């Protein structure tokens, strides 16, 4: 279904990368934060939900969605309840950027635009088609 | 044209809101930062460019795109060179959230999803149609 997203955290250089994947397309959005917290996860979800018609979110760590602030964000936004190559691409460009956050966003760019259609083309088509 | 975006900063509560508008749709993305800096503007652009096929960016303050870090981001990403209602919507929900950043993202959500199609529907259609 086009409203389904997966969200997980990965760790790199003592920082945390929040990665959201649109399951039907493989499109990704990510952000770098200092550490995993409910406040960060809630903020990320609210941003995501304002961009895309987000219906359901899955995760590989259920406990990360247990805070009051995260349940509040899912409530208000009407939400119900890849790190393999992404880390490959980050390593490849890591040299080219000073800050890890900059390398992560270059990696997301590369991932979303690389063709086999690209993930970014597929999300827009999947969603436009459903309107 | 569907690759054209406008980016500007506004000030509220001693903070800065970076607002990007997809000119053909009226779709917006925003972020809250402590103050205007080239590093922030460059990061925002790199994020945006990884999400959408960004071709050209306009602004109402040209000097904000003069730093080395901003020119670097536009170079790597292949980029060449609403605050009215947004501030209305922020005021309306501001009470409902503690932190300004949370109110800004609720406002972006409201803006992008409100129908007359919504801005979020129009961007996806405009872009899908162009692929
Ligand atoms: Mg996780
Ligand atoms: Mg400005």
């Amino acid at each position: 279904s086009p409203g389904i997203w997966q969200l997980d955290c990965t760790h790199l250089e003592g920082k945390v990368i929040l990665v959201a994947v649109h399951v039907a397309s493989g499109y990704i959005e990510a952000e770098v934060i200092p550490a995993e917290t409910g406040q960060e996860t809630a903020y990320f979800l609210l941003k995501l939900a304002g961009r895309w018609p987000v219906k359901t979110v899955h995760t590989d760590n259920g406990s990360n969605f247990t805070s009051t602030t995260v349940k509040a964000a899912c409530w208000w936004a009407g939400i119900k309840q890849m790190n393999k190559e992404l880390k490959k691409i980050i390593g490849q460009v890591r040299d080219q950027a000073e800050h890890l956050k900059t390398a992560v966003q270059m990696a997301v760019f590369i991932h979303n635009k690389k063709r086999k259609y690209s993930a970014g083309e597929r999300i827009v088509d999947i969603i436009a088609t459903d309107i």
